[PDB]
């Protein structure tokens, strides 16, 4: 009754991590290393898959330091109760590429910049394995049958 | 008497080196840091002095990783016997600035970039104080007295 069934799904995967058990949601990993150049959108892999139980729903979503520091901006997941696949982050690069501006760092998840391998559009972020990307917050739901009618009372 | 005097003008010269005794040359450091950003020349400090002995000439010129792998061109400097001054190495970064294109990256003596303070122009160097940016040749001359004729003659 208060346990959450979680699966890992390769050497990749991380065990959600929380701080506190007041804490609001489990702190998620990604399983894989992403370039995202201005404008550009993708769904993360996490290689880890849940059971939410029946009567919730879970959610995937933003945290504060890395969505205020950074352009990168996650579209909240809704997982369904019975969803039992790879757990996916919907993210985009929201930054706007200027003209002629290029360089060969790029920006991590912290807004810090380090050198790689290529000449890229500058405002161009590098997500790497392991990083602390989302969080998982789980919420009771109704589920109603539905009426049509003519008035509301 | 087979041997070059030298002065070392300042804490951040560095005595020349040579490798092996047949070389040709002796590899001359950069006692400054400078930025070249496209088509920018500027005279390069050494702080090193030599007496080049008379009937020679000595001549301060390039390397060959250093002029194949940048843009980096050194113009040979033609030092004559008795100049005792700094040592300076005459260059221009030979890069077209291409449209816009800026960067905080600088490329180096190697041809390789780093992360630099300031936003400029793609294609800029930044040369370090250290840099072993040239050599030094020396090679005996003919110094004669000129006459003028009105015909060539034999010798
Ligand atoms: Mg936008
Ligand atoms: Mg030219």
């Amino acid at each position: 009754t208060n346990t959450l069934q979680v699966r890992l799904l390769s050497e990749n995967a991380r065990m959600p991590e929380r701080n506190h058990k007041t804490d609001a949601g489990y702190d998620i990993f990604s399983a894989e290393t992403v370039v995202l150049e201005p404008q550009e959108k993708a769904v993360i892999k996490t290689d880890v898959a849940v059971s939410i139980p029946e009567g919730y729903v879970g959610l995937l979503t933003s945290r504060s330091g890395v969505s205020s520091k950074t352009h990168l901006v996650i579209e909240t997941g809704k997982i369904d109760a019975g969803y039992h696949g790879n757990l996916g982050i919907n993210i985009k690069n929201d930054a706007i590429a200027s003209n002629g501006y290029i360089t060969p760092g790029v920006f991590d998840i912290k807004g810090e910049i380090d050198l790689s391998d290529a000449i890229r559009q500058y405002g161009t972020y590098q997500i790497n394995e392991g990083d602390k990307l989302a969080q998982l917050v789980i919420v009771p739901i109704w589920t109603p049958e539905l009426k049509q009618v003519e008035e509301f009372e």
